[PDB]
DNA sequence: CCGGAGCGTTCAGCGTTCGTTTATCTCCCCCTGGCACTGTCATCTCCGTCAGACCGTCGCA
């Protein structure tokens, strides 16, 4: 388990991120979610904020850092041709 | 009728203040290493192209 979450943390991502910032998101998206089937709705940043002791600005660093590149290549619609790559300057 | 005083400008004694460095002390980031009941084979793909060719492949003759 060590070494599949150390290569998961260090290999799965495109924009490399540190294992201890790795353990870090996704134990906020596990309490996250645990807030979630709890209250029954999506958790406001500073109540996540006080349960996790940090303060909000890190929380929403956090959620911030915690993201995935979208591929350059992906369609649009119906025309294969045009790109998601050639709509940017 | 030069002489002195006051005034303008310009420099040599030491006296303080800056401009730019240096090693030490907190706070944080980042990478490698530990966990000891057992727990020893996933995963959904893919169908109502399509049109015929080009080609190698392959078992029957």
């Amino acid at each position: 388990r060590q070494a599949i979450t150390r290569a998961m943390a260090d290999q799965a991502r495109t924009i490399r991120i540190p294992v201890h910032m790795v353990e870090v998101i996704n134990k906020l998206a596990r309490v996250q979610r645990q807030m979630l089937q709890d209250l029954g709705r999506e958790p406001t940043p500073e109540e996540l904020a006080k349960e996790l002791d940090m303060t909000p600005e890190k929380v929403i660093e956090v959620q911030k850092y915690g993201r995935e590149p979208i591929s350059l290549h992906t369609p649009l619609g119906e025309d294969g041709d045009s790109e998601f790559g050639d709509l940017i300057e």
